[PDB]
């Protein structure tokens, strides 16, 4: 019963919950037992919602930030349905109205009691808004096609519920003995040592004695820092390295435990790799204690020392500067720091980075002025979760403030609050019980929760905090814990099929690997594997019947898989393909991505539509992850082949994107895709010179048979290989309706160009606050302050809205000229 339920834990998390007890940590100990009463008291809460808000949980409203259409409906427990007129601008309860009067009718005798189901999705239409709000709707008013809702009674729903069910006095300096080491290099070693706060030193780093690679010290370290003077989350990091430089490892520790005691006293350091000091790394050991370097010191008792309680705290030219700064200009924000508090309460970052932290006398200053903080906007809050601001009294501010962040705004920043998970000094922190509570709170969090965690347990610096937060989670969710394996059962059989699939590919024709991975897949055990799952990249997705003939593979190196699905219920919206890719990292793709689709709900805000197309991709394991098919598309490079006998023949290449679009769009409905192309082409060509990304070719940019222009393959971003503004001919062409000269439609394009920009501009620092949480990442390509710096200049942050507007036009007429 709990037995089973651990060992599915085990399979789900890929890490068995033993190995949990085998490293007997009171630290981890502590974590699961406070989490799961936690958890399971979120469990408990649920359970007792009313139906709606049961409703709200399980399946949130996908909402978008006058005009009749059809809608068909039915009643749950039959196939007669009777089709509406109804109007964009009724809310869902009159159309639950007209379907119980017309069931009255045709049966021969309260909208309030029901709720209408999306056809074959895990998606609902309820709540005090017009259906033209709802994504769904909209996704049938754009294509055209006809709404297919099931009118589901309050019970049938409580049915649902119930089947889902579970001191000061030390004034001496600091000091730590450097015993010995055990490590592998071609010289003599010296051990680089110093304390952290953050990103910044508390005191100057101290040196040991060059000792021969052929190691002992047994050397005491004192650090120009009084024991006293201590913050409560000091960063003890440790540098091994080889000299005639030759970086070897690294190593960090806090000095107080999870429990404030200051630590006593000798400690081995199972040392990392190194690529010179990183207090950003994990204050971990290494878990490969077989083959790490280790560093074995000692921590002198100064004898039991703990960090005084919050009580004890508490006891003990400004307007021109405030938008890097000078030694007196810090001087006199600290003076003014009641000033900043009172009249400039969001400039605290500022005044939390010129607070001396190796001053515990400063520090409870600056701790009684946040307990009396009022709780700051969303965008000041994100700036607070970064390294830079590392004290748990500041932590706990940023997330008192986040609180308010509706569970939209928190879904589109949930990437960013997982990576600052890797920031954390200890494992129970404020940020792990934030993400577990509104996880438990909305069923769409907790997959994507659990989605970014899972992806990340191959990677031994966090797959013990990210172990234990999917632990936690699975204790206030038993019914997610089964659906969510039935979602990696599906992914472990992917793997496989795509290991036969490059082996095949190499050793036959493709029609013949194709055949072969068909047969693979109508086996039984693949059939009920890959069959009935939520689809991991959207929940609201359910990927039902697999269409084995309609599944296949592509050409480049990793032989992405091709998998399509059907859904009788869903008729036609059941129609779903996903792309599984294994080999290459997801990451990037996934950030440039969320990235863009940021931008495309800032346009919305606005009430500018660029027709973007914010198609799903989830790095799901090791190298592993899904793409979401987007159906009716090609590559441009796939257009421009102007392969014969087909509808799209062309004279000339630059008559080839606009013939295929002809043909896809008759008539009237070319004018419709003309449109489309234009407002998406302004988008992305905002969006990609905006995030930095190069290397653009036919291959990696696609068109909807609608006319919508979108990008794949974001391999490169933030001009790694000053990328400039794009302009393609072939492109040009289209938005100038197949004519050589038309100055109106290009005058109009530059305008969506403009706007899309200066639109971005005013949400630059979002952009910045979100790209610097991602630091954490460990993204190549987004390390370090130069990768930052790239979105400043392409924002052009540090100027006016005129003189920032002037400079895009500088880079838009270049992109024009480069226009053959
Ligand atoms: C018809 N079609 N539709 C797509 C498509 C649709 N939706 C996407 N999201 C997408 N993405 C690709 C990537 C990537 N990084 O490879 C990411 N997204 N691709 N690709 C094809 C082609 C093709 C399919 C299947 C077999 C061979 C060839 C190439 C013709």
């Amino acid at each position: 019963v709990k037995k089973l339920i651990n060992s599915q834990i085990s399979l789900l998390i890929g890490k068995g919950l033993h190995e949990f007890d085998s490293l007997r940590d009171p630290e981890v100990n502590d974590f699961r037992t406070k989490m799961r009463q936690f958890c399971e008291e979120a469990a408990a809460h649920r359970q007792q919602l009313g139906w709606v808000e049961w409703l709200q949980y399980s399946f949130p409203l996908q909402l978008e930030p006058n005009r009749a259409l059809l809608v068909n409906v039915k009643f749950e427990g039959s196939e007669e349905s009777f089709t509406f007129q109804v109007s964009t601008k009724d809310m869902p309860l009159a159309l639950m109205a007209c379907a119980l009067r017309k069931k009255a009718t045709v049966f021969r005798q309260q909208p309030e009691e029901y709720a209408l189901q999306v056809n074959g999705r895990h998606e609902y239409l309820y709540g005090n808004y017009p259906l033209c709000h709802f994504q769904y709707i909209c996704s049938c008013l754009h294509s055209g096609l006809t709404p297919h809702l099931t009118m589901v009674h309050s019970s049938s729903i409580l049915a649902m519920r119930d089947e889902q069910s579970n001191l000061w006095s030390l004034e001496q300096p600091f000091s730590i003995e450097l015993i010995e080491g055990r490590k592998v290099n071609a010289m003599k070693l010296v051990v680089q040592a110093g304390l952290f706060h953050g990103n910044e030193m508390l005191c100057k780093t101290v040196s040991s004695s060059e000792v021969n690679v052929c190691p002992v010290w047994k050397q005491r370290l004192e650090f120009d820092i009084s024991v006293c003077d201590l913050p409560r989350m000091a960063r003890l990091c440790f540098a091994l390295y080889a000299v005639v430089d030759c970086p070897i490892a690294w190593a960090n520790l806090m000095l107080f435990d999870y429990k404030d005691q200051l630590k006593t006293g000798e400690r081995c350091l199972y040392m990392w790799p190194s690529v010179l000091l990183n207090p950003a790394g994990t204050v971990r050991g290494n878990p490969n204690t077989e083959s790490a370097a280790a560093l074995v010191i000692y921590l002198p008792e100064v004898a039991p020392v703990y960090f005084p309680a919050l009580e004890k705290i508490l006891e003990l030219l400004r307007e021109i500067l405030e938008r890097e700064l000078y030694e007196h200009e810090k001087d006199l924000v600290w003076k003014m720091r009641h000033e900043v508090q009172e009249h400039f309460p969001e400039a605290l970052a500022r005044l939390l980075l010129v607070t001396k932290w190796n001053k515990h006398e400063d520090v409870a200053q600056m701790l009684y002025l946040l307990c009396s903080w009022p709780e700051l906007p969303v965008l000041s809050a994100l700036e607070l979760l970064d390294f830079s601001f590392p004290d748990c009294y500041v932590g706990s501010f940023a997330i008192k403030s986040l609180r308010k962040l509706t569970d939209d705004e928190l879904f589109q920043y949930l990437l960013q609050l997982v990576q600052v998970l890797k920031y954390e000094s200890y494992l129970d922190c404020e940020l792990t019980k934030f993400l577990l509570g509104r996880a438990l709170a909305n069923r769409k969090i907790g997959h994507f929760l659990f989605w970014h965690l899972r992806s990340e347990m191959h990677v031994p610096s966090v797959a013990l905090r990210f172990g234990l937060i999917m632990e936690a989670y699975c204790r206030g969710s038993t019914h997610h814990m089964k659906v969510l394996m039935k979602q990696g059962e599906a992914l472990s059989k992917l793997k496989a099929l795509n290991d036969f699939v490059k082996v095949s590919s190499q050793k036959t024709t493709k029609p013949q690997t194709k055949e072969m991975m068909h047969m693979c897949m109508r086996q039984e055990t693949y059939m009920e594997a890959l069959s009935h799952l939520q689809s991991p990249l959207d929940p609201s997705t359910l990927l039902e019947e697999v269409c084995v003939e309609q599944c296949t593979f592509m050409d480049s190196k990793m032989k992405p898989l091709w998998i399509m699905y059907s859904s009788e219920e869903a008729g036609s919206a059941g129609n779903v393909g996903i792309i599984f890719k294994n080999g290459d990292d997801l990451r990037q793709d996934m950030l440039t991505l969320q990235m863009i689709q940021l931008m495309d709900v800032l346009w919305k805000q606005e009430g500018l539509d660029l027709r973007m197309t914010p198609y799903g991709c989830l790095p799901t394991g090791d190298r592993t992850g899904l793409i979401e098919v987007v159906l009716h598309s090609d590559t441009i490079a796939n257009i421009q082949l102007n392969k014969s006998n087909m509808a799209a023949t062309a004279a000339f290449n630059k008559d080839a994107l606009l013939n295929w679009l002809k043909s896809k769009n008759p008539g009237e409905a070319l004018d419709r895709a003309i449109e489309e192309f234009t407002l998406s082409c302004a988008g992305y060509c905002v969006a990609t010179y905006v995030l930095g990304i190069g290397d653009r070719h036919s291959d990696n940019i696609m068109i909807r048979e609608s006319g919508q222009l979108f990008h794949i393959d974001f391999g490169h971003f933030l001009g790694n290989f000053r990328v400039p503004f794009i302009l393609t001919y072939d492109f040009v062409h289209v938005i100038q309706q197949g004519k050589t000269n038309n100055s109106e439609k290009f005058e109009r394009f530059r305008g969506y160009c403009e706007r899309a920009y200066t639109i971005l501009r005013r949400h630059g620092l979002l952009f910045l606050h979100l790209f610097a949480l991602m630091r954490a990442a460990g993204l190549p390509e987004l390390s370090c302050s130069k990768d930052i710096q790239y979105l400043k200049d392409s924002l052009a942050l540090g100027k006016t809205e005129e003189e920032a507007l002037k400079h895009f036009r500088v880079k838009f007429n270049e992109a024009l000229r480069e226009s053959w």
